[PDB]
C-alpha cells in the first residue's frame, strides 16, 4: 500500500456506491436462518413424484448460480480494490453477504424439504454450464490479471446484467408465476422476495459499473451490447430446456390448476434482456 | 466450476465456520451510521490543540489498519474458495463487510469531530509501515499464487493473530483506558465496543485456520511460531513509538486526571501476543 483514504481524507460520503452500500446496510438484515421451512416440508411431502421433481430444475438453477456468484465475484473485489475504488468495496461486501445467505436460504430450503442428499446437477444442461460453469468464473478471474475497461464490462455484463439481471429476475418472476399461485412453498417464496430485493442493489452495481466506463468512451458500449448478444444464445438455450421439462412433467401445473404460460415466461425472458440493455446509454 | 457443493449436496451444517458465519449474522447487525457522533464533535472542539492531538495517532493506526484489512482479505477469500472450503467464504463474507464498517465508522468519527481533511499519515512510523504496508499485503496478496499450508498459515498469523489478536485487541484496551475514563467521545467509544465484538469471530477464524493446518502436521506449529516473532520487533517498535508520542504530549492525561500507565498498556501487548500464542495447540 502507498497510502490510505480515510487517514488522508475520508470516504467519499457521496459516492453513488457508498450510497448503494448505505442502502444495503439499511435493507439487508433477513437472515435465512430465520425462515420458516416447516410449511414447505409439508408442501414437498404432500406432492407426488412427478409433481416433486417438477420445482427442482429451478432449484437447481439458482443453487449453483448462487453459489459461483458467491465465489466468483471475488475477483472484481479485488481488482477495484486495486484501483482504489474504496467506496466500490465496501460495496461489494454487502453483495458478497447478500450472495452467501442467498446460498444459504436454498440449502436450507433443499435440506428442509428432504432432498439435500439429491444430487440437483442432472438439471444443468449444456447452456447452463457455458454460463455458470465457464463463461462467469472465466469472465470474473480475467481481472486478476487484465482490469482493463473492456474486461470489467464484459465482467458486469456476465455477471450483473445477464446472470442477475436477466436469468435471475425471471428466475423469480417464475417462482412466484407459479409456486406463488399454487400456495406452495411459502417460506422459500419468503426467501425470494429477499433475493429478488437484494437483487436490486446487484443490477444496480452493474450498471452503475458499466455506465462509468462507457461514460469515459462511448465505443465501450458497443462492447456491452455485443457481450450481452454473445451470452443469449446460453440464456435463452437454458430457458427452452427448463420450459421443455416443464411441458414433459405436468402433473404440478394440472394438480394445481395452474395455465403455466411458458411462452409469457419466454417472453418475460426476452423482455428483461433487452430491458438491461436499454439501461446503459451510449452517451 | 466442476460442480457445486450445494447442488450435489448442501452446506456443511456442522462446520465450525458455518456456526460462526451464523453467529456472526446475528451478532452483526450494528450500523456506524446509527451511531450519534455530536457529543464527539463538541468533546474534540472543547479540546486544546495540543489535546486534540492526542487522540489521533490511535485513529490514524485504526483507520489505515480497518482499511488495509478491507482490502487484504480478499485473496484469503479467494484461495478458500478456490480449495473449495464453502463455509469458510461464507464466514468471510462477515467479516469482510465487519472491516468495511470498521472503516466507515472511524471515517465517520474523523468527519464528525472536524479532521476528515488532515492527513493521519504523519502518525504510521516505519514499524507500522513494515506491517500494514508491506508485511500484510504481501502475505495476503501471496495467497493468489501459493495456497501452501505455510502460506495460509503466515496469512492468519500477520493478519488474525498480529494485527487483530495483538494490535488490535490492545487497541481496544488502550481506547477505553485512556478515553472511557475521560468520560469522552461516547459514539467513538460505542463503536469500539462493536468492532471489538466483531473482533472476536475474525481471531476465531484465524485460530481455527492455523489449528485445521498445525493439526494435519505439528511442525507447522513451530512455522507459526516462528512468524509470530519475526513480527513482534514491528509490533513492540510501533507501540514504543505511540507511547513515546504519548509521554511527549501529556495535557490529555493532565486534563482529566488520566493516570495513563503506558508500561501497563506495553504490558497489555506483550500478554495479547503471548496468549494468541497459546491459543495454537502444537497437537
Ligand atoms: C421456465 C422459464 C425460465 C426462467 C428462467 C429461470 C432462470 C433460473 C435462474 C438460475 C440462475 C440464478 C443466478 C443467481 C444470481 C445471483 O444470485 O445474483
Ligand atoms: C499506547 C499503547 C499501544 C496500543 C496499541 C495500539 C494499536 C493501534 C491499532 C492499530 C491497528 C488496527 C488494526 C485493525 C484490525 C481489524 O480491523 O481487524
Ligand atoms: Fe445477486
Ligand atoms: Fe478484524
Ligand atoms: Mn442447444
Ligand atoms: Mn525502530
Ligand atoms: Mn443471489
Ligand atoms: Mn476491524
Amino acid at each position: 500500500h502507498d497510502g490510505f483514504q480515510t487517514v488522508k481524507a475520508t470516504i467519499d460520503w457521496e459516492h453513488p456506491m457508498f450510497k448503494l452500500y448505505e442502502k444495503a446496510k439499511r435493507n439487508g438484515k433477513w437472515n435465512p436462518a430465520d425462515i420458516d421451512f416447516s410449511q414447505d416440508q409439508k408442501d414437498f411431502a404432500s406432492l407426488t413424484s412427478e409433481e416433486k421433481i417438477s420445482a427442482l430444475p429451478l432449484v437447481a438453477g439458482f443453487s449453483a448460480g448462487e453459489e459461483a456468484i458467491t465465489l466468483d465475484i471475488l475477483p472484481m473485489a479485488h481488482a477495484l480494490a486495486r484501483q482504489g475504488r474504496l467506496e466500490d468495496v465496501l460495496f461489494l461486501t454487502t453483495f458478497m453477504h447478500d450472495e452467501a445467505k442467498h446460498v444459504e436460504m436454498f440449502s436450507r430450503w433443499q435440506q428442509a424439504v428432504g432432498i439435500g442428499q439429491m444430487d440437483l446437477s442432472v438439471f444443468h444442461n449444456d447452456h447452463y454450464k457455458r454460463i455458470f460453469y465457464e463463461a462467469l468464473p472465466e469472465a470474473m478471474n480475467r481481472l486478476y490479471a487484465d482490469d482493463s475497461p473492456e474486461a470489467v464490462i464484459r465482467a458486469a455484463t456476465v455477471y450483473n446484467m445477464i446472470v442477475e439481471g436477466t436469468l435471475a429476475e425471471s428466475g423469480y418472476y417464475t417462482f412466484r408465476q407459479i409456486y406463488k399461485k399454487a400456495g406452495l412453498f411459502p417460506g422459500l417464496l419468503q426467501g425470494i422476495d429477499y433475493l429478488n430485493m437484494d437483487e436490486g442493489r446487484h443490477i444496480q452495481f452493474g450498471i452503475y459499473t458499466i455506465q462509468r466506463i462507457v461514460n469515459e468512451d462511448e465505443r465501450y458500449y458497443e462492447l456491452f451490447i455485443r457481450y450481452m448478444d454473445e451470452l443469449w444464445p446460453h440464456v435463452i438455450g437454458y430457458v427452452d430446456y427448463l420450459t421443455e421439462l416443464g411441458k414433459r412433467q405436468q402433473q404440478l401445473a394440472r394438480t394445481y390448476a395452474l395455465e403455466i404460460d411458458y411462452d409469457l415466461l419466454r417472453h418475460y425472458v426476452i423482455k428483461q434482456f433487452n430491458l438491461r440493455k436499454k439501461q446503459i446509454s451510449r452517451t
